């Protein structure tokens, strides 16, 4: 019974603001349901397929991707809330003109889970905000910002149904979009991730290229030395729809790094950053395995690195492990 | 430009059909579409959450498998088309009054995927429908019968969009559903999988207890002796979801016999058959390891299989694993 | 939970038909809920405003005239069951090719209320349906049929609702459409209009140009002989809305003769016949004040006709005033 | 590309507010979209029909009034921006609990066409907000201020296409809901009614009944004394729809006094003032053909009294028939 429209302004008459961090998620809401709807008829509309780019990262850039960095990229810049934005889809930081500008700096992956789109399983759009920290113009180094310096971070999950979580210093909440009137509805109040789960997430494809203390931590969710059942295994193949499962669920998402991925293969500002500050706003952990997420100051606006992250409980086993090998 | 309702209707008239066929496959269009808008509102509608029974398999029974499992019934019931239905979540077979009487027999999981509808995962709905074979009053054992019988097969999948999957003799086509009108339109016709994919689907948690054939091949996947570049592994958890990427990327996917199920947790009449169905017809292959998955005859509505499914060259060279190993 | 499309298939089933005209009545649902998608956020879409060009009978074509009419040709050419086309919108019949030729001949109103499209006020799609009589090349001889020929007729009615009523021998039903779902249900069966009704409908900016027996009926629904409370006016301007609410609620509907309609302003092929047709399976009244609209026998496919219908007992009330006046 | 929800707050950030009112606004566009999708589908859900109770004005309660008086009800009491609600369908205003109190008053009426919704045609919502003037705990009293005083006034009309029509000081605005994304567009801007129009919408079925001014301008736009051509009636039978036909295409609606309705039928709180903010705002005039409608100082929450509305030419030249005949 309670709209997201209604939870971010009463949350923002709470909070007094001047009215741009609300209207800048009110963007957002309407960006979401937007992306939405072209994804469950995107075959229809003939968005499936590359659209001739590639992008910093190296990715192929596909038409869903063009369609949804459009949406949220002309609805932030209308916003009047924002001065930075940084976007996966495009090489350097995009500027807002003066007269459209806000104090607020967003990084966001408008659609996240490339991979999966032509074959329907679940994607999304995941985003981070920053409050401006600079005093001169607004530049790229804005964005530049260690996670843990977040005022507001999220996603939205274009799955069964359409979910829209987001998290800020109070907690995080859940809100699910009903089509028939265009709105979230709270579902899931300041959500808590699960101390400790039953399924481990990762990519075993990439297993010759495993560090030692991935491959370990692999083989004890398979033989488990306490003679226990083995966890499941998932990986959608999505980021955003394997955290949240992770989120709901309990578990570990893991994405470490590999061969073609020295660094891991998630980028820091729009997927990482993003998802840590969710997971340990629910309770649970984000990690490198070496060092926590939120920690790590940027230096390049698409820097990637290796995370691993969920139920404090599993993610601290694998990250016991890492610390074990690194004193052998 | 072409709707489902046109394609069954111009493919019935073309067949010189009484039109029970054509109105048994309106009716599970209808029924799809009906299940789809309320997965995607699932959580608002409070769906989400078990119903208080467990059926024949063992699996707890959630709300929205009750939901689904109703409309399909209810629709089905009143298409004038259908004799006797089996379906994943009855004990057993359900016998149409003679007024509403068919000769269609239809097996199907109204809602697959059972463990990922709370995390919003993809789910969907999995049918084969067979013309009764014997001349005496319809009952349970008309459902017995090899998948090779079949005269449609198919799927509806709740993903990112809704996507209809159909396969009869002619070959296997895809509709999207287009929310705004609610019309399945035709995507993929005549659709062909890849002769061999590079994705491996499959849930190694329980490797402890895997076969040495898929011990082997798993192995090859992540060390190829040709030394290529590693097959990717996905394994979304829901059968209707790994399946369908499996058909449009190609690759395998495979739920093998394990200590918990020895024979398989996959159902053979309304989830290995149906999509064993679809892959023959898309050129793919669909065998137990042992045996072709659509030549079994099955003696339980409710007995279990192991399936391997997928691009040809694929299931193949695992097939020659099994070889192998039972000529050692 | 009787949809159209069950209504329909099952209505073809018992009247063993080779399925063109199921198919037919299948293709003209899916236009109408492409057309009632189209007008629920026509403005949004920017399809208010003229087309730049004037039909034969004289009207301004305005956007959604031409969105609609091209759907309703596009979706009937291929139905593969009609020849012969007839539209408000077209100068001349349209002949379809041999290649996607039926037996049906269609006469249609794509878009009814063109006044009444910018304010947002209730409009619709009229269709009447006739089988080739001819045995010759299909021309638009073959659409020029009295009204009493008529295998089916209807509309489609976009508003606070979308209604689709659809008449044929056997009776008139109403079917609502399920925006959610896609699909029209069976709302009113066997609909009958009530024997006298307490509404008239006309445009009395005419007054002045009105014969004698118009002029004298309006008087007395006004100053009632019986001293009874006067009837209450209602004239929505569109005249699928003022049509069907006649139908529902009973009374009377008039657009007789004036000066610069001397033979009234409505058309009688895609316009007057259709309603004539349910009204009468409604066991309700439909003349020109002269002579039943049914039986006029058309030489131009965009000839005009005076028309009351509605209610028996009111329309001979007026058709007694034209009676008495003609033996004056 | 402006949708409402920016549009409010980009208002309310430029006026400097607390925050209520933009929530109050927001409040009432959520109950307007839920609103309009229970009636796109009423019949369905089985919304027709009566309540079983009779509201002080006399009407005869129906099912679609209670589900939209509940919804708006609700979500005003949840927006904490109101301390009065006056509406159509409760004998007495009411108070809001001092937890969710505000300082607005608001008078609606939360299905406005009763008499239409059953035939389908145009319904809709009309409001009008007012800000508590009184000092003493929150009355009936509050909701007693002349029309003059409102802060915005509005209504939702659910016809072809859904539209939000607000007026403030600034202006009138009309927005469009766009049933796939759940959002009210901008798409027509600062709305200013045409100085003369060629329109009188008016239940002529009173004619016995009205006082010679009506009469004379009635005979008056049937046969123009200047030889002009006649102006086109028009009356949908619902006050929204023929108002705002009234506001984008001009010309002249009234509802006078008659026998049964001494005072006028429509109501001076929820339907008069609101309508006559909106036209004043658009530079048309609102008339009870004595004195302006937002003048009256309300003494009954449920008060009615005669209007007259639309382009000033028009309202004008009424108003001085009505002076003749006072003259005289
Ligand atoms: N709707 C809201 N929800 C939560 N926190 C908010 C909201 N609006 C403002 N805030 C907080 O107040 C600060 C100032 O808001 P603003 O003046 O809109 O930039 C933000 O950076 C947030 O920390
Ligand atoms: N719509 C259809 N699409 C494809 N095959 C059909 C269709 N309708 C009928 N058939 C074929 O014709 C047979 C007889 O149809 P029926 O008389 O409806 O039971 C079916 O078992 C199918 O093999
Ligand atoms: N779905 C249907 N509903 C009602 N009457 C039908 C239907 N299908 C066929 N008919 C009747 O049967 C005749 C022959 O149908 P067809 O062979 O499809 O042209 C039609 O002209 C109708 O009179
Ligand atoms: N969204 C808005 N649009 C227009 N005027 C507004 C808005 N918000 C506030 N105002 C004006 O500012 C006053 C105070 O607003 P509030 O503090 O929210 O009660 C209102 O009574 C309006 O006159
Ligand atoms: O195919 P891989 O290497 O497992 O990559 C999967 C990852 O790719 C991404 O699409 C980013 O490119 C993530 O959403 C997902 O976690
Ligand atoms: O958790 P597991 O053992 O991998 O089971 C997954 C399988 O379960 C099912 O939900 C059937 O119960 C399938 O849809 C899916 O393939
Ligand atoms: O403005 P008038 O002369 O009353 O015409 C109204 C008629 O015009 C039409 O739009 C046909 O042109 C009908 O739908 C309606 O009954
Ligand atoms: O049937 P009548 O007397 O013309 O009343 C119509 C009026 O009734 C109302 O429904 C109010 O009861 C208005 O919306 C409309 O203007
Ligand atoms: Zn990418
Ligand atoms: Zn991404
Ligand atoms: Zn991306
Ligand atoms: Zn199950
Ligand atoms: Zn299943
Ligand atoms: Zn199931
Ligand atoms: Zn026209
Ligand atoms: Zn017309
Ligand atoms: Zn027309
Ligand atoms: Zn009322
Ligand atoms: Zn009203
Ligand atoms: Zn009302």
């Amino acid at each position: 019974d309670v709209t997201l429209t209604r939870f971010v302004m009463e949350e923002g008459r709470k909070a007094r603001g001047t009215g741009e961090m609300t209207q800048l998620l009110n963007s957002l809401c309407t960006a979401v349901k937007a992306i939405s709807t072209a994804v469950r008829k995107a075959g229809i509309a003939h968005l499936y397929g590359i659209a001739g780019s590639t992008n910093v990262t190296g990715d192929q850039v596909k038409k869903l991707d063009v369609l949804s960095n459009d949406l949220v990229i002309n609805v932030l810049k209308s916003s009047f809330a924002t001065c930075v934005l940084v976007s996966e889809e495009d090489k350097n930081a995009i500027i807002v003109e003066p007269e459209k500008r806000g104090k607020y700096v967003v990084c966001f992956d408008p659609l996240d889970g490339s991979s999966n789109i032509d074959c329907l399983v679940s994607i999304g759009t995941i985003f981070g905000i920053y409050r401006k920290n600079s005093t001169d113009e607004p530049s790229e180094k804005d964005a530049l910002q260690p996670g843990r310096n977040l005022v507001a971070a999220g996603y939205a999950l274009y799955g069964s149904a359409t979910m829209l979580v987001l998290a800020m210093v109070n907690g995080v909440n859940c809100f699910m979009l009903d089509p028939a009137i265009g709105e979230f509805i709270l579902v899931d109040r300041d959500v808590k991730i699960k101390k400790k789960g039953s399924i481990y997430s990762i990519n075993e494809g990439y297993a010759k290229e495993f560090d030692p203390a991935i491959t370990e931590y692999i083989q004890r969710k398979k033989f488990p030395p306490d003679n226990s059942a083995p966890y499941g295994a998932r990986y959608v193949g999505s980021m955003v729809a394997d955290v949240h499962r992770t989120l709901v669920y309990g578990g570990i998402f893991m994405y470490p790094a590999n061969k073609k991925s020295p660094k891991g293969k998630l980028r820091l500002l729009y997927e990482c950053n993003p998802m840590a500050y969710v997971m340990e706003k629910a309770g649970g952990l984000a990690t490198t395995g070496k060092e926590a997420v939120l920690d790590i100051v940027p230096t390049d606006i698409h820097q990637r690195a290796p995370i691993i992250l969920g139920s404090p409980e599993d993610v601290t086993e694998l990250l016991e492990i890492y610390q074990k090998h690194a004193a052998k």
